[PDB]
Order: C-alpha cells, then sequence, then structure tokens
C-alpha cells in the first residue's frame, strides 16, 4: 500500500494510505533549502501565511525527481531527500551520500491543551521527533538564560519573555539546520511543560512523613510551619494580588519585605534517568541538595525568571532537599521534568502547542555560516544598521529632561571619552498620556531642540515607544475605532506602575492596516523632531507584568491570526516591519535604526538588534549572558546585545546611608568594591558583542559614575571603549558582512572549529569576528580564568604578542584591568586612528596587523555608514590577503566605491610573529607606510 505521488513545480505531494497525516509536501526553496510540511488534511491551504518566512518556493532551481520501489528520491545539486512510500518519513543526506537528518515518525498530532481561548477545529499540539542515538551537537535556538551553548541532551522552552527570545531555527555539528515555522510556544527535548515538583516525585517533609515542610519567618522570627504538596506563589491573578496569597499570619511581612522562608524535606524520584530541575524566582533564592549548594540567584521581585540544572537519579533513591527564599515582594514555584523513556533519551525533539501541520525547513551547508544564510534567505536578509550602531551606547533608566541627556553627552566628549549615541527612555510625556507621544513641557520643552543639541555634538539619540496606550489618549481612541486595540488587560482593570496606576492597553499589530496608524502616529509626532532610532520596548509583548502565561495568552485574543497562544512568539516581527516600512516610506535614503525587547524568525529584516532585557547586576546573569548571545547569533540573529552591568541592581547598590546612589560616591564604602569590579569586568565583556551598549537602573552608568578619572577601573573602561573605536573598521567590516555575506558577529566555537568536539561545549567563550577569542572574566575577584585554545590553529595574547599552540586549556592571566583575548594565527586586523564618534573615523587611515603562522584574508568593507546606496552598490572593499610562506601581505585592487569614498589611503603594515611590547600601541608601532590608491601593492615582512 504505497502513497500516490502528485509532481509539483515545485517538488512533490504525497498522499498517505494510513495514519493520521494524510499529505506530505517537498517544496524546493532554494539549491539548499527543502520545505517539509506535514499535513493532517487535504487542504494545504489551511496552512497559514508565514510570520518568518518572505521566501517563496524557487522558480530557477533544477531538481529531479526519482521514484522506485518503496523510496522516492527528491534531489538538488547539494541536498537530496528521500522519502519512504510506506509511512512518509523523509532522510535527508548530503550531495556526496551521507545521512544528515533522519526523521523517525511521521510525528504526533494530539489536541491542543496550554489555549485558553475556543480552539480550531483543525489545530493540534505538533511533535516530530529526528535522528535517535546520535551524537550531534545543537546549537542557536535563539536567547536563553541557563546557560546551555550545546543543547543536546536537555530542553530547551522556546517561549516569549523579557529575558528570552525564541528563534526556532536549529544548528547541527553536522552540515545541517532546520527552521521549525510555527508561531506558537515551541519546545526543543522534553515535549511536556515542567511539572510541579510533585508529580513526578514523591515528597518527604522534615522528619520524613510521605509534601514538602514550608517554614514562614518575619525576620529571624519563626512564625509558623505547615507542609505543602505544591508550595507555588508564581503569579499574580489581578493586579498586585498572588494567584496564591500568603497565610493570614505573614501576609504583611511579603508587603513590607521582611517575610523569609525556607524549605525542607526529600525527594524520591521513581524513574532512573536524567532530571531537570527548575527554581522560578525572584529575590533571594537558594536552593541546596545533599548537604551541598547547588544554585544561588537573586532578581528583583517584578521579573523572575527560572534557574535550572541536570542531575542524574537513581528511583530508589532519596536526597535532602533545602531551599531558602528571601522573597522580597517577588515571585516562587519549583519545577521538575523526569528522564523520558530510554529511547527518547537521546535524539532530536521538536513540539508546539498549536499548529495546523508539522510545517519545517530543512537547510544545508558546509559550514555554519553557510546554514545561517539559508536562514537570512527564507528569513530576510539582515539590513544593514547604520554604522553608528556599532559604535558606543550610553543610555540610563531613565534621563529626567532634556538637560540632563544633553550634560551627560557633554560630559563624554569633555573627558574625550567615544561615544556615538545616547537613549531617551520611557516617561517623557504627561504622566497620564502614554500613548500620546506628546514631550511632557516641564522637562522636555523643544524636542526638535534636544535632537539639534545632540546631533551638534556629533552624536545620534534614540527614544522609547510602546505598544502601549492609555484609553484617555485620542491616539489609543484613533486604534481602537479600527479595532485594533486588545482590551481585555482594561476589562481586568489591570494598572501599570506609575503615580496611583493607570488602565492601559496593547495594540494589535498583526494587521498591516493596524501598524500603518501605528507608525503614523509615531511619525506625526516623533519623527519630524529628527530622532534617530526607535527603542522599541515592551514587545513580548508584556501587557501585564507576572500574570500566568495563559492569562498573558487570553489577552491578546482575538488578534488578526487567531488566538493568543497561535502566535505567543511572533509580536516582535509584525510590529518592527511596520516601522520600518513607514521610515522607508518617509526618507528612502537613511537607515532607520530599531532596539527592540523580543525577536522571532525574520526580525533582522526590519533592521532591528535585540537585546536581553531587564537582567540583574549579578555574576550568574553576567556569565550567562555568554551563551544568550551564542545561541541568538546562532540562529541566524546577529545584531544583538544586553545591558552592561545588568537592568537592576541589587538594594545594597540602589539605596545607602547616603540616600539616593546616582554617582559611585554615594554607595555603601563596602559596596564599591564590587559594584566597580562588576562593571569594569562587564564593560570588557560588553565591548565584544555587536552592540556595545551601557543601560540600566540606578546607580548611574557612564563610565565616570562608576568611578573616578585616573583609577584602574576607569581608566580600563575609557581603554575598551577607545579600543571599540581603534576597532572599527574590523567591526563595522563584520557590520558589512551581515548583510553582504550572510554574516554573523558573535560567533559560538562550533562556527569556526567544527571539527573540535571539546570546543562544541564551551559557554564561555567565543569568536568575535574571524580574529578574536573572547574570554570574559565572570566570577567576583578572579585575576584569572581558564581557556581553551581550540585545536588546529596557534594563537597570540592580543595584548603582549606571546604565541601559544592550541589543543589546551592555559590559565589565561586576566588582572582586574583586562580580559583574556587572544588572536588566530593568520588574523589580518585593520585598525584605525583614535575617534570619538564613527563618522570622524570615515575614510581614515589604517593599520594593518598580520598575526603570522597562518595564511590570512580579510576584506575592508567601507561605505558612507547613514544611506541606502549600498543597496545600489554604493560601497567598497580593499581585499587583504596574507601567505605566511612567502611572508608576503598583498593589499588587492580596491572593488567598488562609494558616494564620499577617498581615492587615496595612508595605509601602514606591519607583522606581529611573537612579543612585542607594542602589541596594541597602534599609533607607535614600527609599521611600513604605503599609500594606497586602489591599485594592488605587496608588503613583505621583515627578516629573520
Ligand atoms: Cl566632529
Ligand atoms: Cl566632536
Ligand atoms: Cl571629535
Ligand atoms: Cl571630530
Ligand atoms: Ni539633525
Ligand atoms: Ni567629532
Amino acid at each position: 500500500a504505497l502513497a500516490q505521488v502528485e509532481r509539483t513545480a515545485e517538488g512533490v505531494v504525497l498522499t498517505l494510505p494510513e495514519g493520521t497525516v494524510k499529505k506530505l509536501r517537498l517544496q524546493v526553496m532554494g539549491e539548499r533549502i527543502i520545505r517539509v510540511t506535514a499535513l493532517p488534511g487535504t487542504d494545504f491551504g489551511i496552512v497559514p501565511e508565514s510570520i518568518q518566512v518572505v521566501a517563496k518556493p524557487a522558480t530557477n532551481v533544477p531538481f529531479s525527481v526519482d521514484q522506485a520501489g518503496e523510496k522516492l528520491v527528491l534531489k538538488t545539486s547539494q541536498v537530496s531527500a528521500e522519502v519512504s512510500l510506506l509511512d512518509g518519513t523523509v532522510s535527508f543526506r548530503d550531495a556526496k551520500g551521507n545521512v544528515l537528518l533522519q526523521e523517525e515518525n511521521r510525528g504526533t498530532f494530539s489536541p491542543v491543551i496550554h489555549d485558553p481561548d475556543p480552539v480550531d477545529a483543525d489545530s493540534y499540539a505538533l511533535r516530530q521527533e529526528f535522528n535517535r542515538g546520535s551524537d550531534e551537537g545543537f546549537f542557536g535556538l535563539g536567547q536563553h538564560q541557563n546557560g546551555q551553548v550545546n543543547y543536546a541532551g536537555e530542553n530547551v522552552e522556546l517561549t516569549t519573555y523579557n529575558l528570552v527570545i525564541s528563534i526556532p531555527f536549529l544548528v547541527s555539528s553536522r552540515n545541517y539546520g532546520l527552521l521549525w515555522d510555527n508561531n506558537s510556544i515551541t519546545r526543543f527535548g522534553d515535549p511536556r511543560e515542567a511539572q510541579p515538583l510533585n508529580q513526578s516525585l514523591k515528597l518527604y517533609d522534615a522528619e520524613g512523613k510521605e509534601g514538602l515542610t514550608v517554614r514562614y519567618f518575619v525576620g529571624d522570627e519563626l512564625k509558623l510551619t505547615r507542609v505543602e504538596a505544591d508550595f507555588n506563589h508564581q503569579f499574580y491573578k489581578q493586579g498586585n494580588e498572588l494567584e496564591n496569597p500568603f497565610p493570614e499570619e505573614v501576609a504583611g511581612a511579603y508587603k513590607n519585605n521582611t517575610l523569609r522562608i525556607e524549605l525542607e524535606g526529600s525527594i524520591e524520584a521513581q524513574a532512573t534517568g536524567k532530571h531537570q530541575f527548575k527554581m522560578y524566582n525572584s529575590g533571594y533564592a537558594q536552593l541546596s541538595l545533599d548537604g551541598e549548594v547547588v544554585l544561588d540567584r537573586w532578581r528583583m521581585n517584578w521579573n523572575p525568571w527560572y534557574h535550572n540544572f541536570y542531575r542524574e537519579l537513581n528511583a530508589g533513591d532519596k536526597h535532602k532537599l533545602k531551599v531558602s527564599w528571601k522573597p522580597d515582594g517577588g515571585f516562587f514555584h519549583l519545577r521538575h521534568l523526569d528522564p523520558l523513556p530510554a529511547n527518547e533519551q537521546h535524539e532530536l525533539s521538536l513540539a508546539s502547542e498549536t499548529g495546523k501541520a508539522i510545517d519545517y525547513y530543512f537547510v544545508a551547508g558546509d559550514t555554519k555560516d553557510d546554514i545561517i544564510s539559508g536562514y537570512r534567505q527564507l528569513t530576510g536578509k539582515s539590513v544593514m544598521l547604520p554604522k553608528w550602531a556599532y559604535g558606543f551606547w550610553q543610555s540610563r533608566e531613565r534621563y529626567k529632561s532634556s538637560d540632563e541627556i544633553i550634560q551627560n553627552l557633554k560630559e563624554y566628549r569633555d573627558r574625550k571619552i567615544p561615544i556615538d549615541n545616547i537613549v531617551l527612555d520611557w516617561s517623557y510625556w504627561p504622566e497620564d498620556a502614554w500613548g500620546s507621544h506628546d514631550f511632557d513641557k516641564q522637562f522636555f520643552p523643544d524636542p526638535k531642540a534636544l535632537v539639534d543639541k545632540v546631533h551638534a555634538m556629533n552624536a545620534q539619540i534614540m527614544i522609547s515607544v510602546w505598544p502601549k496606550f492609555y484609553p484617555t489618549t485620542d491616539n489609543y481612541k484613533e486604534l481602537n475605532a479600527k479595532g485594533f486595540m486588545f482590551n481585555r488587560n482594561l476589562d481586568e482593570k489591570n494598572l501599570d506602575w506609575i503615580g496611583k496606576g493607570y488602565l492601559n492597553a496593547f495594540y494589535d499589530p498583526f494587521s498591516p492596516e493596524a501598524t500603518a496608524i501605528f507608525w503614523k502616529q509615531i511619525r506625526d509626532k516623533i519623527n519630524v523632531h529628527g530622532f534617530d532610532a526607535w527603542w522599541l520596548d515592551a514587545v513580548e509583548p508584556d501587557i501585564h507584568s507576572n500574570l500566568t502565561f495563559e492569562k498573558r495568552k487570553w489577552l491578546m485574543t482575538p488578534n488578526a491570526r487567531g488566538n493568543g497562544a497561535e502566535i505567543f512568539n511572533a509580536y516582535a516581527v509584525p510590529h518592527a516591519e511596520g516601522v520600518y516600512q513607514g521610515e522607508l516610506a518617509t526618507d528612502g535614503d537613511k537607515r532607520s535604526f530599531i532596539l527592540t525587547r523580543s525577536g522571532f524568525g525574520g526580525i533582522q529584516r526590519t533592521g532591528s538588534a535585540i537585546w536581553s532585557g531587564d537582567i540583574v547586576s549579578r555574576w550568574s546573569d553576567m556569565k550567562d549572558q555568554i551563551a544568550a548571545g551564542i545561541g541568538t547569533n546562532l540562529a541566524g540573529v546577529t545584531n544583538w546585545t544586553f545591558d552592561i552591568g545588568g537592568f537592576t541592581p541589587e538594594d545594597r547598590f540602589r539605596h545607602g546611608k547616603k540616600g539616593f546612589v546616582g554617582s559611585w560616591t554615594a554607595l555603601d564604602a563596602e559596596q564599591v568594591d564590587e559594584w566597580q569590579e562588576l562593571n569594569t569586568r562587564w564593560y570588557q565583556f560588553g565591548a565584544f558583542v555587536p552592540l556595545y551598549r551601557s543601560h540600566g537602573q540606578n546607580p548611574y552608568r557612564e563610565i565616570f559614575n562608576i568611578a573616578d578619572e585616573g583609577t584602574e577601573v576607569y581608566n580600563a573602561m575609557v581603554w575598551y571603549t577607545k579600543l571599540r573605536y581603534y576597532l572599527m573598521p574590523y567591526i563595522y567590516t563584520l557590520g558589512g558582512d551581515t548583510y553582504h555575506k550572510d554574516g554573523t558577529i558573535m560567533r559560538g566555537l562550533v562556527m569556526d572549529f567544527p571539527n573540535d568536539r571539546k570546543a562544541w561545549d564551551i559557554n564561555t567563550q567565543y569568536m568575535f569576528g574571524p580574529a578574536f577569542l573572547v574570554n570574559p572574566v565572570y566570577e567576583y575577584k578572579a585575576r584569572s580564568r581558564d581557556v581553551y585554545l581550540p585545536a588546529g590553529s596557534d594563537w597570540y595574547n592580543f595584548y603582549t604578542g606571546e604565541k601559544l599552540a592550541g589543543g589546551q586549556t592555559i590559565t589565561a592571566d586576566a588582572p582586574l584591568a583586562r580580559v583574556p583575548l587572544f588572536v588566530k594565527a593568520g588574523a589580518i586586523v585593520p585598525t584605525g586612528p583614535l575617534i570619538q564618534h564613527v563618522d570622524e573615523g570615515l575614510n581614515s587611515p589604517l593599520l594593518i596587523t598580520v598575526y603570522t603562522g597562518a595564511n590570512g584574508s580579510f576584506d575592508i568593507y567601507e561605505d558612507d555608514g547613514r544611506s541606502l546606496k549600498y543597496q545600489q552598490g554604493e560601497w567598497s572593499r580593499i581585499p587583504l590577503s596574507y601567505d605566511d610562506v612567502t611572508g608576503t601581505l598583498i593589499i588587492g585592487d580596491r572593488v567598488g566605491s562609494f558616494t564620499g569614498m577617498a581615492d587615496e589611503r595612508n595605509i601602514r603594515v606591519r607583522f606581529i610573529a611573537g612579543p612585542t611590547a607594542d602589541a596594541t600601541n597602534f599609533d607607535k608601532a614600527a609599521a611600513e607606510a604605503v599609500t594606497y590608491t586602489g591599485k594592488s601593492v605587496s608588503i613583505k615582512r621583515p627578516r629573520k
């Protein structure tokens, strides 16, 4: 009983005889990309227009269809798919006959459970399985906060949060990746949602009585002791009202911050294998297992998150559990998952909560870059950001007046510390008019002048705009009358945090007609004043902070695309797309910039960067941003950033004996050391991510507010800011590469060392472009760190010039002032003169630094940095090629030309071969000078 085959112009459609999947479509999307759609029905038309994919089936791509016996082969020059005519399972081999991806079954459809809203008759819970018993490494998937780089063998929840961004693009150690084209909440690994502690474990209290012992304290005093199965204070139901309230006795201690708690008991897993544990919390929490600490975390009360770890447990054993949670007003819940079936332990699994079909894209590629490029091809080119966006950004939550912004920008300039951009956060409008986009006349009397003064200092300014509107405002009213307001937040009477609290709602971005009004409102009221960029905050959305995720789903129902759940991950894309499109409409020659706090497949097509949101000034959090950036980049989204120093510091840092802590001078003596060391190490890390940006709540975050002029830490911070600008020719080349070469800036070691398994798992190093191996110091008071030098390359210590071999893990010198940096032998690194902002360095003189010991290649990308002319071919490359055997650097014929490009360039070349005291002394280094005119010239390396 074999399937009928229909030969389409884009591939095949198999009609399966039995099983829940009735039809299976293969679509050739490009030379290396095949779409796979398993349908429990006969009408592919029931499947929604992609929010992620803008790419249509290819017309110019040759492909063959061969059929014989029980298999049906569909192949291109680069990819072949082998489908069984028996069950419908697809098998992908490369162009040279190797199994890259095998489907197990044909999928598992089942009822939609996690949707609070009435479900479409033809919607289902999706799940596809692949490659059982694989040794594969897995990467990408987006920005996550649990330290994973290689996801193999573990779970990821691809939900949407303040701190989390799902990009369902999975990259393999092998030569392929896939795009899971579902807009709802999706899960990698375990299909299930982590249940309460008590669902797959038996609980024993303090004595051993078969739930946990929950002691309640007010300060140090013991006030109650009962036992509960599921200790749960995870969510608000309504406004500031917990879902489960605190006992009569201490209901008061919660509000005043004296309440503290302890859990005590024992857990006995009932199955043998690897268990997952998740501690969802605010305030101070420490989980202890077996008389030893496993987790120690803290977060601001209003932005909790999950903190995870995996243990190997035996079915009969009992282990001792102790927790200590000082809620300081926040939330708590412990979750857990028990080991999956035996055959599913080592396999690839993807499942969504609602959809009409299993829909994904197989993407083949000989290198990881090639695979990102297939992602870029499906979801849209990552459009050029303006050049200034890769400069330093100074933000605060918040500058309170036109005066303050201009004062802080002037301080940088006065101190000759480089800076391109300053940011105006929320609350510049009249308090009772969020959504009006007006400027409070008390603090911001002349916005055009404010922008004008910023611009006169050769800087750019960005401004916050939410999707949030008060029903009192005209702008709300306009949107509401077209039916485009998400009004359930109003019925629920949810007040925000401003003053006595205001009623408020979020618009519905899933209609282009809706986003066109949105843009026209902000165009009419903000764009006319000439702001450079849009900080599109709160685009998860976070309509009301801390409600359940079902309630969050319920709140965006109805939207243009159906239920809240059917699109839980996709809000940021249609939204940013609307702003991008209006900008193009208004100024068809300038580059827009958007920073937005959430994404999904395709976000990069809106000229948007993302950041990880409200993280906390903690070391655990700085460490975790490494994997967060890595996974985002390997997901296909490179322009990424975070808050240097974290969004919210603990209270010890904000308030002191001297009152409100603005400058570090107002800190409690004992606190200064750590605040200065945290920011020093974080600024170091920050200068080596795609966007370099200081922001957060008090204390103030300008370099001169973190420490005094002349001190070690001030000097270390100024230095890396300066380095960032010295490196701008290198960096902005990455910048151009993101678009023209479908490039990726923040690189997981697997991209550049894919044959090195040890490198796969590393979660605290990475490649910053092709040359730099970045190794942030993430431990308070550490003055060295272990650093793995990947095999197959030699490495130079960037600062000293000492040359080490790879294949080893060194103990790298990491004094406070320096983050361990190593250059890959064979790198060609261009630097420019010291500049204070990107345009100053246009057409600048170059130092070309060649790190000998291997061949090298770097093409310097240059253009005007601001315009769209690059799209009509207005840009240039200056090709650099280095042969280690001849010791010769060829600076090739200049390719291209753009408006305002200099024909002549003063370029000087030097070669590092081992230790040199001038390793970073760019201005004074011995270098051979060249007057380059676009014509190829050669520079020999010095003798012996
Ligand atoms: Cl200037
Ligand atoms: Cl200037
Ligand atoms: Cl200047
Ligand atoms: Cl200048
Ligand atoms: Ni201007
Ligand atoms: Ni200047």
